[PDB]
């Protein structure tokens, strides 16, 4: 029962949700990883980890992924949620120095994860572990692309630190550009490829239909998160949210802003449906009677399929995850699962 202001009938009707068969073991294994990597307090893992639905989110996304690939992705993704929490806490505590140091360590670990597997900062060591494993699936050219994209993500998180420390709410267009980095659009897009077991040639993944399908999948996800995470974000003095940018700089009321975000979210869906058709047509063109062509076709098809799955996985994640249930918290400004 999704609340009216959050409900999207098109997703519920035309985007049936999927579940990777490895999910039952995935949920257990990632939880054990969080504990052993000491990324969250043991009591908070016990009480909140399963209810956070982080593994569910990934298992509803990267369908067809080899089990060990899904495991590395799930561990990374859970880590990223914890990083977002650490980032938030450093901000509210004014820990500029601690953040700067972490920021610098993540950059270095990104290029040389093996060196950071046992760093004193458990967050850094956990990052390096998931990254080292992700670097073991595809050629070095894919690893370099992943690294390049993530360096940009880290710097986007630093810009967020800058903004919140100074009390700046980004303009609408400024936010939209920034959001493609803080949501890590291109990381999720990169991870499509190890999931289907094929590093795509540039001419394939930069095909206008593949590019646009990939973009719309991520825009929907980020903006829908903005819609659903808005209550807890307002309560927690978060400034990064399309709704917040609209209220601040466009003189919109909360109701009007929510409506504007909804419309932009809804447009992603129908625009995706159009481009999805073009992307699948491209997939057909790739199937040229050669083994290589069959391979590229199957990969693009699997990838576009997962771009579609992201819609439904993200939609239901926000309904199920304990991460956004601010009304159930003792202190609305302080989520119970974060280390304060
Ligand atoms: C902060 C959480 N996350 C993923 C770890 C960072 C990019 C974005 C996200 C939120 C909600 C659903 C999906 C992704
Ligand atoms: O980053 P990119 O390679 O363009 O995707
Ligand atoms: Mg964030
Ligand atoms: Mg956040
Ligand atoms: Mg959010």
């Amino acid at each position: 029962a999704v609340p009216p202001s959050l409900r999207l009938p098109v997703i519920e009707a035309a985007f049936p949700r999927q579940l990777h068969p490895y999910w039952p073991k995935l949920q257990e294994t990632t939880r054990t990883w969080l504990l052993e990597k000491r990324l969250m307090p043991a009591d908070k893992v016990e009480e909140y980890a399963d209810g956070l639905c982080y593994t569910d989110l990934m298992a509803g996304y990267y369908l067809g992924a080899p089990d060990e690939v899904l495991q590395a992705i799930a561990d990374y993704s859970a880590w990223h949620f914890v990083w977002d929490d650490r980032h938030d806490r450093d901000i509210v505590h004014g820990r500029a120095g601690a953040w700067r140091r972490l920021r610098g360590l993540l950059h270095t670990a990104l290029d040389s994860p093996g060196d950071h597997l046992h760093h004193e900062d458990t967050l850094v060591a956990g990052f390096a572990d998931s990254v080292r494993r992700l670097y073991a699936f595809l050629p070095a050219t894919w690893n370099a692309r992943f690294a390049r994209h993530f360096h940009t993500v880290i710097e986007a998180y630093d810009r967020e630190f800058h903004n919140r420390t100074r009390g700046i709410v980004p303009g609408v267009e400024e936010y939209l550009e920034l959001r493609r980095l803080t949501f890590a659009h291109w990381i999720w897009t990169d991870l499509l490829e190890p999931s289907s077991g094929c590093e795509l040639p540039d001419a394939v993944r930069k095909h206008p239909a593949y590019r646009r399908a990939a973009l719309l999948s991520q825009e929907f996800a980020a903006w829908y998160n903005d819609l659903c995470s808005l209550p807890k974000e307002i309560a927690g003095d978060e400034v990064h949210n399309l709704g917040i940018s609209l209220i601040t700089h466009h003189s919109l009321t909360l109701e009007e802003a929510i409506g504007e975000v909804r419309r932009r979210v809804e447009e992603c869906i129908t625009e995706f449906l159009a481009v999805e058709r073009d992307a699948l047509r491209f997939a057909d063109e790739l199937a040229d009677g050669t083994v290589r062509g069959k391979e590229l076709s199957g990969a693009v098809r699997a990838n576009v399929g997962n771009m579609r799955n992201w819609f439904s996985s993200v939609y239901w994640f926000h309904h199920e995850s304990g991460r956004y249930m601010v009304d159930s918290w003792d202190d609305r400004s302080t989520p119970p699962y974060v280390n304060n």
